[PDB]
Protein backbone atom coordinates (compact mmCIF):
# COMPACT_ATOMS: atom_id res chain seq x y z
CA UNK A 1 0.00 0.00 0.00
CA UNK A 2 1.45 3.49 1.14
CA UNK A 3 4.45 2.28 2.56
CA UNK A 4 7.01 4.36 3.90
CA UNK A 5 9.90 5.06 2.03
CA UNK A 6 12.07 7.65 3.72
CA UNK A 7 15.56 8.30 3.42
CA UNK A 8 15.73 4.78 4.03
CA UNK A 9 15.99 3.06 0.75
CA UNK A 10 19.46 1.45 -0.70
CA UNK A 11 20.44 3.09 -4.11
CA UNK A 12 21.50 -0.27 -5.84
CA UNK A 13 22.44 -0.90 -9.58
CA UNK A 14 20.93 -4.61 -10.49
CA UNK A 15 23.28 -5.60 -13.22
CA UNK A 16 21.17 -8.27 -15.17
CA UNK A 17 24.05 -9.53 -17.49
CA UNK A 18 24.29 -6.72 -19.96
CA UNK A 19 21.96 -4.42 -18.77
CA UNK A 20 21.85 -2.38 -15.78
CA UNK A 21 19.06 -1.71 -13.65
CA UNK A 22 18.67 1.23 -10.50
CA UNK A 23 16.45 -0.16 -8.05
CA UNK A 24 16.11 1.06 -4.45
CA UNK A 25 15.22 -1.43 -1.67
CA UNK A 26 14.64 -0.74 2.21
CA UNK A 27 17.48 -1.24 4.67
CA UNK A 28 16.22 -5.22 5.24
CA UNK A 29 14.12 -5.74 2.54
CA UNK A 30 15.35 -9.13 2.25
CA UNK A 31 16.46 -11.29 -0.62
CA UNK A 32 12.81 -13.25 -1.36
CA UNK A 33 11.36 -9.25 -0.73
CA UNK A 34 14.07 -8.10 -3.01
CA UNK A 35 13.23 -10.55 -5.83
CA UNK A 36 10.17 -10.27 -5.35
CA UNK A 37 9.82 -6.50 -6.40
CA UNK A 38 12.90 -6.68 -8.76
CA UNK A 39 10.93 -8.92 -10.83
CA UNK A 40 7.81 -6.77 -10.70
CA UNK A 41 8.78 -3.42 -12.39
CA UNK A 42 11.93 -5.09 -13.92
CA UNK A 43 11.00 -7.38 -16.45
CA UNK A 44 14.19 -7.98 -18.00
CA UNK A 45 15.25 -10.02 -14.47
CA UNK A 46 12.91 -12.85 -15.33
CA UNK A 47 14.42 -14.38 -18.42
CA UNK A 48 13.65 -17.35 -17.08
CA UNK A 49 12.07 -18.76 -14.05
CA UNK A 50 11.86 -16.66 -11.16
CA UNK A 51 12.86 -19.22 -8.58
CA UNK A 52 16.22 -19.80 -10.60
CA UNK A 53 17.14 -16.57 -10.34
CA UNK A 54 18.57 -14.77 -7.02
CA UNK A 55 20.77 -11.97 -5.88
CA UNK A 56 24.55 -12.19 -6.40
CA UNK A 57 26.63 -9.65 -4.91
CA UNK A 58 29.38 -8.85 -7.49
CA UNK A 59 32.63 -7.03 -5.50
CA UNK A 60 35.27 -7.92 -7.41
CA UNK A 61 37.61 -10.99 -6.50
CA UNK A 62 35.71 -14.58 -7.08
CA UNK A 63 36.21 -14.85 -3.17
CA UNK A 64 34.91 -11.39 -2.22
CA UNK A 65 31.74 -11.80 -3.88
CA UNK A 66 28.77 -13.77 -1.87
CA UNK A 67 25.51 -14.77 -2.88
CA UNK A 68 22.55 -13.31 -0.61
CA UNK A 69 20.54 -15.78 0.51
CA UNK A 70 16.97 -14.96 1.70
CA UNK A 71 18.01 -15.96 5.44
CA UNK A 72 19.54 -12.52 5.93
CA UNK A 73 18.80 -8.40 4.69
CA UNK A 74 20.48 -6.45 2.63
CA UNK A 75 22.16 -4.08 4.68
CA UNK A 76 23.13 -6.66 7.08
CA UNK A 77 25.84 -6.74 4.34
CA UNK A 78 27.98 -3.92 3.38
CA UNK A 79 25.37 -2.36 0.76
CA UNK A 80 24.09 0.50 1.01
CA UNK A 81 23.68 3.50 -1.61
CA UNK A 82 26.06 2.74 -4.16
CA UNK A 83 26.43 -1.15 -4.29
CA UNK A 84 26.09 -2.79 -7.23
CA UNK A 85 23.84 -5.90 -7.09
CA UNK A 86 23.87 -8.23 -9.84
CA UNK A 87 20.57 -10.05 -10.61
CA UNK A 88 21.15 -13.20 -12.11
CA UNK A 89 20.49 -17.01 -12.49
CA UNK A 90 21.51 -18.51 -9.14
CA UNK A 91 22.89 -21.43 -11.63
CA UNK A 92 25.44 -21.56 -13.54
CA UNK A 93 26.18 -23.56 -16.80
CA UNK A 94 28.07 -27.01 -15.69
CA UNK A 95 29.86 -29.38 -17.93
CA UNK A 96 29.51 -32.82 -16.43
CA UNK A 97 30.52 -36.21 -17.55
CA UNK A 98 28.79 -39.17 -16.38
CA UNK A 99 30.08 -42.66 -15.42
CA UNK A 100 29.84 -44.15 -19.41
CA UNK A 101 31.38 -40.70 -20.28
CA UNK A 102 28.31 -39.02 -21.19
CA UNK A 103 28.28 -35.27 -20.77
CA UNK A 104 25.81 -32.61 -20.18
CA UNK A 105 26.18 -29.06 -19.43
CA UNK A 106 23.28 -28.95 -16.46
CA UNK A 107 22.34 -25.84 -14.05
CA UNK A 108 22.99 -25.36 -10.66
CA UNK A 109 22.87 -22.55 -8.84
CA UNK A 110 26.12 -21.63 -7.29
CA UNK A 111 24.98 -20.26 -3.70
CA UNK A 112 24.81 -23.90 -2.05
CA UNK A 113 27.28 -26.36 -1.66
CA UNK A 114 28.30 -29.55 -3.65
CA UNK A 115 26.41 -32.49 -2.18
CA UNK A 116 23.38 -30.53 -3.21
CA UNK A 117 25.06 -30.11 -6.83
CA UNK A 118 25.43 -33.57 -7.15
CA UNK A 119 21.83 -34.86 -6.19
CA UNK A 120 20.85 -32.13 -9.12
CA UNK A 121 23.23 -33.46 -11.23
CA UNK A 122 22.83 -37.22 -10.72
CA UNK A 123 19.00 -36.53 -10.95
CA UNK A 124 18.85 -35.11 -14.57
CA UNK A 125 20.39 -38.59 -15.22
CA UNK A 126 18.02 -40.13 -13.43
CA UNK A 127 20.24 -41.70 -10.42
CA UNK A 128 18.45 -42.07 -7.11
CA UNK A 129 22.04 -42.70 -5.05
CA UNK A 130 23.65 -39.45 -5.62
CA UNK A 131 25.79 -39.82 -2.37
CA UNK A 132 27.83 -43.02 -3.38
CA UNK A 133 29.63 -40.39 -5.75
CA UNK A 134 32.51 -37.94 -5.59
CA UNK A 135 32.85 -34.63 -7.59
CA UNK A 136 36.28 -34.13 -9.80
CA UNK A 137 36.69 -30.96 -11.05
CA UNK A 138 39.43 -30.60 -13.90
CA UNK A 139 40.50 -27.00 -14.32
CA UNK A 140 43.01 -25.01 -16.49
CA UNK A 141 44.08 -23.88 -12.76
CA UNK A 142 47.92 -22.38 -13.30
CA UNK A 143 48.22 -22.44 -9.43
CA UNK A 144 46.68 -25.76 -8.04
CA UNK A 145 46.59 -27.86 -11.15
CA UNK A 146 44.67 -30.51 -9.91
CA UNK A 147 41.53 -32.63 -10.40
CA UNK A 148 39.95 -30.88 -7.88
CA UNK A 149 38.31 -33.61 -6.17
CA UNK A 150 35.11 -32.28 -4.90
CA UNK A 151 34.69 -32.93 -1.03
CA UNK A 152 31.34 -32.03 -0.79
CA UNK A 153 31.84 -29.58 1.86
CA UNK A 154 33.26 -26.34 0.45
CA UNK A 155 31.53 -23.86 -1.25
CA UNK A 156 32.58 -23.01 -5.42
CA UNK A 157 33.77 -19.96 -5.13
CA UNK A 158 35.72 -20.43 -2.17
CA UNK A 159 38.03 -22.50 -4.14
CA UNK A 160 38.33 -20.19 -7.16
CA UNK A 161 36.34 -22.28 -9.45
CA UNK A 162 35.35 -20.97 -12.54
CA UNK A 163 31.80 -21.96 -15.10
CA UNK A 164 33.84 -23.24 -18.25
CA UNK A 165 36.18 -26.22 -17.37
CA UNK A 166 34.72 -29.97 -17.43
CA UNK A 167 33.94 -31.32 -14.25
CA UNK A 168 33.47 -35.39 -14.02
CA UNK A 169 31.24 -37.41 -12.05
CA UNK A 170 32.73 -40.34 -10.14
CA UNK A 171 31.83 -43.19 -8.45
CA UNK A 172 33.02 -42.82 -4.75
CA UNK A 173 31.19 -45.70 -3.22
CA UNK A 174 31.62 -49.11 -4.00
CA UNK A 175 27.58 -50.05 -4.28
CA UNK A 176 29.09 -52.44 -7.16
CA UNK A 177 25.45 -52.62 -8.33
CA UNK A 178 24.27 -54.24 -5.51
Amino acid sequence: GIDPFTMVALSLKISIGNVVKTMQFEPSTMVYDACRMIRERIPEALAGPPNDFGLFLSDDDPKKGIWLEAGKALDYYMLRNGDTMEYRKKQRPLKIRMLDGTVKTIMVDDSKTVTDMLMTICARIGITNHDEYSLVRELMEEKKDELNWLDHGRTLREQGVEEHETLLLRRKFFYSDQ
